[PDB]
């Protein structure tokens, strides 16, 4: 049985949500038993996204494997239960990277290294080895037909089609129809400018997805389908929906899934989308509002904490509670202090690297410990809880991270390398990247929430809990909640005299879905509904 | 059964001869006894060929209704047996021409008149009007791909192609692979732009013709049909040629006409090309060789004579004599005298229209007359001819058509309702074109050569014999050799103290075939033999 | 005074000869005193083309400071006296080489790197890098517009035409006007289709220099004018021509020099192409012809000794001698024997890499040898030569290259660190490139033609001569003609019972140029004369 491939490119504009339209047809199709998986081929000559500032990219998602991907492979996980590893994701720095190597060694014989066949050569190779084992392997196309950037990709996958053969192959594109004010109509003219530069590249679009602020009209996919060589039963209205949780029923709503099974001869039972009915159900309904306060530096882009933000709205489905979500940012509680944080019903604290803004998410966590506010602290979060407590309760004066104060008496927060004492005393593969096991310690809040002893968590972090400075922090009444490896670093802590306080060094967000939730994000808005009824 | 249609297009230059590959490929599926039609779209803005100079675009080919087209219906007619008519030659004129009328009427009740739908819509019906009822019909498309002119053309089959289905319609794409002197290579780029080009206008090409100055390597052929979404067996090598009558099989050769066979769903045996092979092997195998002179007014241009010019060719098959055209400028005789007439074995004066030469072609006649040169006259070939008797044998001095001299005392050749006698005395559908019945005379030349009383040939003329001035020209020993109509207008002329000497005001060139010849050019060539075996 | 940039593209195909079109407009341009340069920029992913062999790239031209670069800056150097270095060649592999090691680094802090503005910016650095100083640099993009691999070059030289005005950059456009039988005319077609597609790519050109098999009539270059938004005069014909040579005065001819001298503001005199027209007389007059045979391994692609190949064309224009020169398949000279070097005045074996053919190559320089046929030996035609001498003159049996065999007996030539003796003992940065000053023996044949005691020449080579196997073989009569550096390398051999026997480790076709030839070039011709005479 050949693997089946659906190549989703964009027109006319990014910002189309390819990434969870491809995820929601993945969605429908795994609803009918089929074995599917994504892939993301992004433009950018980025080697990988480890480089990549949040504030301009976005959130560094991280693969089970410890891959370090675009945060489209969250959208991926998020919509369907099959893994993503580093094989779900490559730039085009990557294959450049690959070809450079090879020719520089001498694999290419004293052959021109061109464009075609090399590079491209190169891309189908990459998308063979992650589809290949699969019913459906759906491959996201970065960037915009008609741009210089993604020409390589779009000529690769035009030989990948003939090649496997259209039995096996369709290419679905996604288009803008704007709405125009002036004659209140939605505008085909985009979409059909839009097919003729993908065909201009050798690509006949067998499937449109088009984009609006609105249902696109029977008159208007009738249009497009005239001018696109494409029947109007595979032209899909794609409206912009109040929830992304909807997508897989308004494309199943239009036979989408009925096209691309007839199309692969793929014979599978009727989509069974009863979790997705669940979760829009879940989402529309909710008892009590609570305002969550996500208090970190990179909040003048809010995708920085995209899998973060998902997280909490999870939480919301599962305690049926709409959670508000406020982006404050660190220096803003360093400049203005700590009035900026009152009325929050709780307070998390997420990743990040540099000193900017760490002083005001310390600040934070100390006000979050003595007002007896929810708090959950990711990483860095856990890092400024640590620096709180051993500061304020443990009297450890100016406790701060080696990253930030390199020379600082009580570095609790340290590289493993760097670890010393207040005296500067020492003991007798740095970065952490992906799944790692944890051992929650017993009677732990964490334990509790988990419901098991050991946990699976992914990590992207350089900077331990100095253990030659927890025994310290631990007598102070600050506890460890869960540790991992042979040399048992601290992934876990808590305050016990407090009704909801945790700080993981793991990223909990990764693992977070909205069918199956998250025990921890459970637990933190849960206790955000308690403290707002207290009140 | 459907009708098929395979849309010829041409691609990176004109002059490709999209007509003779369309012809020759229509020449091999009727050798598999399939119904077959070929029609032309002209993207000129001339309502037909009519107001069209010789010099300009070639010569006004005539059908047997009387239609003025396009020269490529010669072509059709020489290759298939499928008789042409006016529904197989349209312009964009013609198109915009019925638009404008239906619209100034109010044929569409208030609507805005468009490109889209109701230029293509008027294109797409005249294509059904002379598809319909055939088994395979090929539609030639003037002008090249990328160009304005045609675009109308390209976006209507486009249409045709998925409203009839691809089950039913082929696109055949001609491309130049021009050889490169500096490398030694043909070169594919081109084919390869032209195809995006097609692409980027909604048509995807299933065949690719490649035209060069020699045979497209496997290679080359390989590297189109990897980058134009093309098989490999169905990119086809059509060379330059010494005879165009070879085309069918360079084609056959390749399997062409096997691919479109099993395209179209059609169960027919292996084409015979015996035909064109005994066309080829008589050509090859000629006994004697003739110097033709053809003395016109048009000769910058050899496409002006272009179905005279195969007449010839098509004589010397059915004698085995290899014909040499050398085209000489009628105004060249004015100023230099018959000088330049020296070392012909025969002598052709083809139709034209103004006064300019005509002097030269009439002291050409006269010429072949003293000098017992075989002469065939051709519309004003007669008419200079029965001038040259009247003004040199029967002494009208100054004879001249009304055409050239409106106001001469011997008007010959006049409209009929001009004729008028030498006294300026009268007597008590203007224009004539296509088939009409014309009597033979019991005692002459063509009446041996037709071997029937009555022939049908094809007009394109005004001016008339005058019959009034005419019984003075048959007393000075002029033979009338036929005849046609009511008004029994002269429609051949023979000189019988002459070995060949004959003049008709019909186009016998359009009824002349390489396969079946033609009995007049026949004679012709053989009287070009003899007067050369007698030097 | 501001640096002006002619960036000079390819439309339609390649081979249209970009490399000679740029160096012929450059040779004008110097000819007026400008200082000009000329830069290539390579579209392929070699990070340059030290990797590529002979056979598929062609000849690697070597500049002086040692760079690996395209053959075309021997075209560059042969056409204008400015030097060339790295900063005159560079491919899309270093342009995307540079940005990633930048990316890795962490150079772009923590940025998206993307087609624009990254890699564009690295192509504009480079480019501004290797024309800044100059009056006018041609910047030469392989490649052909509408093609995948050009874009970012394109991309990047739009952007710097802006940045830097308009004011001091011109775009320069080659196209094919191909010749059509069938019509007997030169089409425009592809120019104007071409110029679209440059203009879909953001630029309008200024001037179009058009390729055909004879010149492009003013009717034509008017259409193409008229098509293109050029004016006529800016409109070049570049036919196919006998000689190279010719070219920048048929440009001169069409005013193309004065042109851009009138664009970029330039006050300069006409152009003096005395030289020139001294090189065409030269050529276009040769007294006598020789034959000589260039025995070598990469002799399917005649380009893999271009600049060898042109120095002996230089060597026929200082003799006035007509060079025939015959390329022999070395390996034919161990299959059929030294049958096939019968009938040759000389013979060349010149470089190469690998034991393929080599030793056809030594029976090569034996037949040479022993017959007193002129010989010139380049790298291994030096190394063949030395092999021959100990082999069948000092009488070491089996003596080759560690290269080839590397536990030879007498390895006669190998690697510094590999020189060894005959009993295997030994002595108490492997790769040499570009410019080295060679000491020249006094008496010596090349001593006489280089008319100096010290001369500078460019090596690519690995493999020396083993100084410890060397005084066995001068004991047996072969001389050294020339040494070089602290460990005195062996350069130069000479065998002085000989006409003319000289073989050489550097490359002297790097230096040789049409005016003003090569000494060593010009007396293997005139040896090769001599030789003819005697027979
Ligand atoms: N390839 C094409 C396609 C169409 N048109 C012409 O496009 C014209 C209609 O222009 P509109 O109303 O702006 O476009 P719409 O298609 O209705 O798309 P929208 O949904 O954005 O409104 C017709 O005259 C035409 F003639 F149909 C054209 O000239 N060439
Ligand atoms: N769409 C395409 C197609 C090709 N190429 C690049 O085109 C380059 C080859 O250039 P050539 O030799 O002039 O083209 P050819 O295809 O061999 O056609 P011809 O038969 O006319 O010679 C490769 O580096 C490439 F990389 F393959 C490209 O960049 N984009
Ligand atoms: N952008 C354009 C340009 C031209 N044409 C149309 O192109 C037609 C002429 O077609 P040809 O004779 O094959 O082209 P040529 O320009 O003479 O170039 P060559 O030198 O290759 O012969 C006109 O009817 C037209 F109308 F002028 C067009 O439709 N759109
Ligand atoms: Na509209
Ligand atoms: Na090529
Ligand atoms: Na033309």
């Amino acid at each position: 049985m050949t693997t089946n491939y659906i190549f989703v490119t964009g027109g006319v504009v990014s910002s189309l949500g390819k990434g969870i339209a491809a995820a929601s047809l993945a969605a429908i199709l795994e609803a009918r038993g089929l074995n599917v998986t994504i892939m993301k081929l992004d433009p950018y000559i980025n080697v990988d996204p480890g480089t990549m500032s949040p504030i301009q990219h976005g959130e560094v998602f991280v693969t089970e494997d410890g891959a370090e991907t675009d945060l489209d492979l969250g959208h991926y996980e998020r919509f369907i239960r099959t893994k993503m590893s580093r094989r779900n994701n490559f730039t085009t720095g990557r294959i450049y990277s690959d070809v450079l190597r090879k020719e520089r060694r001498g694999d290419y014989l004293g052959a021109t290294v061109q464009v075609i066949p090399h590079i491209t050569n190169a891309i189908k190779e990459r998308v063979l080895e992650g589809g290949e084992g699969h019913d459906v392997v759906l491959v996201e196309i970065g960037g915009t037909v008609g741009d210089i950037e993604s020409l390589p990709f779009l000529e690769a996958i035009r030989q990948m089609a003939v090649e496997i053969g259209r039995e096996h192959t369709l290419f679905m594109h996604l288009t803008l129809v704007p709405y125009m004010a002036a004659s209140g109509e939605v505008k085909t003219k985009p979409t059909q400018h839009s097919v003729k530069e993908l065909l201009s590249i050798g690509i006949q679009p067998d499937i449109l997805i088009c984009r609006s602020d609105r249902a696109v009209p029977a008159n208007e996919r009738a249009k497009i389908a005239l001018f696109c060589n494409v029947p109007e039963k595979a032209v899909i209205s794609l409206k912009d929906v109040d929830s992304i949780y909807k997508i897989p029923g308004l494309l199943k709503s239009q036979g989408l899934d009925d096209y691309i099974c007839k199309r692969f001869s793929l014979n599978c039972p009727e989509a069974n989308l009863s979790e997705w009915e669940q979760v829009i159900f879940e989402e529309a309904n909710p008892v009590s509002e609570v305002t969550i306060g996500m208090v970190g530096k990179y909040i003048e882009l809010p995708d920085a904490y995209k899998s973060v933000i998902e997280a909490l709205k999870h939480g919301g489905l599962k305690n049926r509670v709409s959670v508000n979500i406020k982006l404050i940012d660190s220096q803003d509680v360093e400049t203005r202090g700590v009035e900026i944080l009152k009325g929050l019903d709780a307070i998390l604290v997420p990743g990040g690297f540099g000193y900017r803004g760490v002083e005001g998410m310390i600040t934070t966590a100390r006000f979050a410990r003595e007002n007896n506010i929810p708090y959950l602290g990711i990483c860095l979060g856990m890092q400024v809880a640590l620096i709180d407590y051993a500061r304020h309760v443990a009297n450890m004066e100016n406790a701060n991270s080696t990253e930030f104060v390199p020379d600082c008496k009580y570095p609790v927060v340290a590289l493993i390398t760097e670890w010393r004492d207040e005296n500067g005393n020492v003991e007798v593969g740095t970065m952490r990247l992906g799944a790692q096991q944890c051992q929650l310690v017993d009677d732990s809040l964490v334990r509790q929430l988990y419901n098991a002893p050991t946990i699976v968590e992914r990590h992207r972090h350089r900077y331990e809990v100095n253990n030659m400075l927890l025994k310290q922090i631990e007598d102070a009444g600050l506890r460890v909640a869960g540790r991992s490896g042979d040399d048992q670093l601290v992934e876990i802590i808590e305050v016990p005299n407090h009704p909801w306080f945790v700080a993981c060094q793991f990223h909990p967000e990764f693992t977070s879905t909205p069918r199956d939730g998250h025990p921890l994000f459970a637990g933190f808005v849960k206790a955000a509904s308690e403290f707002q009824k207290r009140q």
